């Protein structure tokens, strides 16, 4: 499922994070956008390491997710990769917060400090009635 702007923003503030460990809701948003492009089904394969992002977030399987195809991985959100494929993000939300609750926060996301981290990320939530 590709969500649309708004749609997603909604659905991210019903699932509580808006200003979830201080993260804006825009933040998240930013993050989502270049990550996937608000898309549930994305996935990139990391040859080098061997590891897979999943998901709206692109959350890694080396850490947070179980594949059974990650060489020495963690499951950190206690959670089958598969449950970051679904069009219902629940899931993807609950691993996207124990991500943060890590020291980095939201920084955990390269992709987040190259397009989000001091840029103007309002945009994203303009007009969303969040």
């Amino acid at each position: 499922k590709r969500f649309e702007r708004c749609e997603l923003a909604r659905t991210l503030k019903r699932l509580g994070m808006d200003g979830y460990r201080g993260i804006s809701l825009a933040n998240w948003m930013c993050l989502a956008k270049w990550e996937s492009g608000y898309n549930t089904r994305a996935t990139n394969y990391n040859a080098g390491d061997r590891s897979t992002d999943y998901g709206i977030f692109q959350i890694n399987s080396r850490y947070w997710c179980n594949d059974g195809k990650t060489p020495g991985a963690v499951n950190a959100c206690h959670l089958s990769c598969s449950a970051l494929l679904q069009d219902n993000i629940a899931d993807a939300v609950a691993c996207a917060k124990r991500v943060v609750r890590d020291p980095q926060g939201i920084r955990a996301w390269v992709a987040w400090r190259n397009r989000c981290q001091n840029r103007d990320v309002r945009q994203y939530v303009q007009g969303c009635g969040v």
